[PDB]
């Protein structure tokens, strides 16, 4: 039976869009912009470092892809402007309902599995007040790997002791819920943009930037397993769960 | 001393960018859309796949991106439809100046090392007459890896008997410099895109779709160790591995 629910952090609880009133600040006019670049190479870094078997930390991650991001503008920013800027991430606002979600889920065992470095991690559920809400914030930095990574999702049985099929995984990215599927869990997947809204997106005209990073993150991945359940917020959860086993 | 200069395939002696008139006619007006998210996603489930410990060749890779692709805008193309349509991938244009670069480092040893399956590759360099410019077309298939997994680039070895240190690795790709830096060759980036233009169209008001994927894909890699050379195309190379020597 399902003993644990295992959430996903950046993007599935956490708004990764919530950097843009810092980022507007980096370069007026370009919030934007360095919202969505800094976010897909954060990604693209962690599992190109993971690929190579160059692990560093996602604090690491995090500030290279801002580099990058800054440098596509002609930025050349130093440490210090880096690492004060990407405390962003840090901050970033849980989604509306998740702590209502977490709450309605309290009987079970409720967890984070993140790429999120150990000390990231504690700032943001901190921050979010989110803190009491969690069994384990687990991160991956432990086995110097990224999601998806099999040796991220092993540590979940190892923090919690539960078995993979006791295991309801929460991600709204295709990337970790493949991942997910691939290591036996079980996939609820949060998916906030309607695939029927984004093909009329597509073809509304001209394509503004932000439609092209919806086209490239916010739907199931055609190599990936699907996931066992979809749901369009994480507020869906608890009753998913109630009328699932 | 080098002894050998192993070429990055796609990207870096063929042109991605010649898929242009069967994504048109795949959805008329998406053409330059339907490429880059195309490519991106390519990328994207050769990592993920890889990170995974689910290999499938570039050749299943290729269709599953080009179905995503699709996906997004709203279309359900069946597997011969995916099949027909992803043969564009062996049909790549090399860039211009390749022939005659192949042709000026002979008696080098000259190979490819590419993500693309046994099959694509040689249907590839077939239809582009570069057949007897190679000494090796090496696929990582046999390694069930995808680049910048150090397996991939341990073929070289295996398959010229040369040193890493005797091979001079060609790539356009930043993250492939990357892990070609990290497993030991020297590197020569080919880099067609000079970064004050970018930075300047990214500031030339409405960023247009095109100006995100040179943005994503076209840069070093901030995470990576930097080439040893760069030059702004394949026809320096001669030049440089004289100068070189």
């Amino acid at each position: 039976m399902i003993k644990a629910v295992v959430f996903d952090a950046y993007g599935t609880l956490f708004d990764v869009q919530s950097v843009a009133d810092a980022t507007e600040r980096a370069y007026p006019g370009r919030g934007e912009y360095i919202t969505q670049v800094w976010r897909q190479k954060q990604l693209e870094y962690s599992w190109l470092r993971a690929l190579m078997g160059r692990y560093a930390d996602f604090w690491s991650v995090t500030r290279e892809a801002l580099a990058y991001t800054l440098g596509t503008l002609g930025l050349e920013p130093d440490e210090s402007f880096l690492a004060d800027m990407a405390q962003a991430y840090n901050r970033l606002t849980p989604y509306p309902d998740a702590a209502q979600c977490l709450a309605e889920l309290a009987p079970l065992k409720r967890a984070i599995l993140s790429n999120g470095a150990p000390d990231m991690l504690q700032a943001l559920v901190a921050n979010a007040g989110l803190t009491d809400s969690f069994d384990a914030v687990i991160s991956v930095d432990a086995k110097r790997v990224f999601k998806p990574h099999p040796d991220s999702y092993a540590l979940v049985e190892e923090v919690l002791g539960v078995t993979p099929a006791e295991v309801l995984f929460v991600s709204s990215n295709g990337f970790d819920v493949g991942g997910a599927k691939n290591f036996g869990f079980s996939v609820a997947r949060v998916a906030r943009l309607s695939q029927e809204a984004l093909a009329r997106e597509l073809v509304s005209g001209t394509i503004a930037p932000l439609t092209m990073f919806k086209a490239l993150r916010m739907r199931e991945e055609t190599y990936a397993e699907a996931p066992d359940f979809v749901v369009p917020a994480l507020g869906d959860l608890p009753r998913l769960v109630r009328g699932m086993a």
